């Protein structure tokens, strides 16, 4: 058996909601839905967005009125749902989000974008660096981990379509790439990675004329897992032609634990 969990980073929820999400969501049945970029406040969201039939719903916005924000949707309970690394400036943004499903701690985290200024480059780099000590943290006690979100960097050259043209901006920077080698080499596995070698596998394309039409992308949002834990999964893709956002959905499909 298994389960079906999804990312996505939908621009705002309001106006995802506008283009025809709740069908998508109807259509596609993740067990899990994961969603980043949620720009509302919870209490502001239409209750038919707010609570969907068959679903748990959490949402965790940030403090900044329209900005970021992260939510799930869940057939299954977790045990619990921690919304924070244990540091002010990290868990403030509306950002993270670490379900227990007893099988599995499920992170769902919208990492932060660095191309506006150095100041939010050297933020990302050490919210990168308090993930990485959160998951390892938690992954050490014995817990098999999945994290999916926006991370905002693509790892290698394959996984944008100017490599050239971008390696002096956030997202494609040598010291972000590298964080990623150092993510993986901690025991992670980027599941995308194990089922597709293929070039021109994006999950964002700037919201300009033709360049989604013209695959111009970046892979900016990925499933990982602990080493561990790689055997569970037996599907990791991309949903290239789900619109309404300047990213598209990925999945994730994890065999449920078999005790005996
Ligand atoms: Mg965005």
């Amino acid at each position: 058996a298994v389960l079906k969990i999804i990312s996505w980073n939908v621009n705002g929820l309001r106006a995802v909601h506008r283009k025809g999400f709740l069908k998508w969501f109807m259509e596609e049945k993740p067990d899990i839905l994961c969603l980043q970029e949620i720009k509302a406040a919870p209490e502001q969201l239409p209750r038919k967005l707010r609570h969907v039939e068959g679903y748990r719903s959490f949402f965790t916005p940030a403090e900044r009125k329209g900005y970021s924000g992260v939510a799930m949707y869940t057939k299954v309970p977790p045990s619990s749902l921690r919304e924070g690394f244990g540091v002010e400036r990290f868990d403030t943004e509306g950002r993270i989000q670490i379900a227990d499903f007893d099988d599995f701690l499920l992170y769902n985290i919208y990492f932060p974008n660095g191309a506006m200024s150095e100041e939010r480059l050297k933020y990302k780099l050490e919210f990168y660096d308090a993930f990485l000590e959160d998951v390892n943290r938690e992954r050490d006690s014995g817990r098999n981990v999945i994290i999916c979100g926006d991370f905002n960097t693509a790892h290698r050259e394959i996984d944008l379509a100017r490599p050239k043209e971008n390696s002096n901006v956030s997202g494609f920077l040598p010291v972000e790439r590298a964080w990623i080698d150092k993510f993986i080499e901690n025991g992670y596995v980027d599941t995308f990675r194990m089922f597709n070698s293929d070039p021109g596998q994006y999950t964002w394309w700037s919201y300009r004329t033709r360049a989604r039409e013209r695959n111009v992308g970046w892979r900016l949002d990925y499933f990982f897992v602990n080493e561990e834990f790689k055997g569970k999964v037996k599907r990791s893709w991309i949903l290239s032609d789900v619109m309404g956002s300047d990213h598209c959905p990925i999945g994730l499909e994890i065999e449920l634990l078999e005790h005996h």
